[PDB]
């Protein structure tokens, strides 16, 4: 299998960190919204593509979507990996 | 449809067609237990056609990794083109 998410909870429950793997492309964009808990409480969330290479428009829409829905149920919001994930689709974009 | 061929600091480089197919053919191309410092996998004169070659790719490039060699990728981009092409 092509795509993979997990995350890990922050001891006081504050702060998730979601590790995304693998490959991010209109047919994985589905799966991929569906692996974040948009309405859980939280302070702060980080979702890790370092490991992921983002291959259409339509996934980075689909992360900057995502990015969205965290901030507005209160969430901060940080991205990491973002230049690694994404150099596939730029350079050739 | 695709060659893999290697030069020794090693560079191994990947020729011809990527595709679903030949996934496992592609991952025994490549001596992962040779302990090695520096690993380069240059795809440049590879087409990664579909999203399981390039995983394939990943996979690949995480046993080199693990092993663990630090690994650098060439020509990815060109590589990938025909696939963010075709995603596109």
């Amino acid at each position: 299998n092509a795509f993979a998410v997990s995350s890990e909870l922050s001891a006081c429950g504050r702060a998730r960190t979601y590790r995304v793997e693998g490959q991010l492309f209109y047919g994985s964009v589905e799966d991929f919204m569906a692996a974040f808990d948009f309405r859980e409480p939280l302070e702060r969330v980080t979702i890790d593509v370092s490991r992921a290479h983002i291959w259409d428009i339509s996934s980075v829409q689909a992360l900057d979507m995502a990015v969205l829905k965290f901030r507005r149920e209160g969430a901060e919001v940080r991205i990491v990996g973002m230049n690694e994930a994404s150099e596939t689709l730029v350079d050739r974009l």
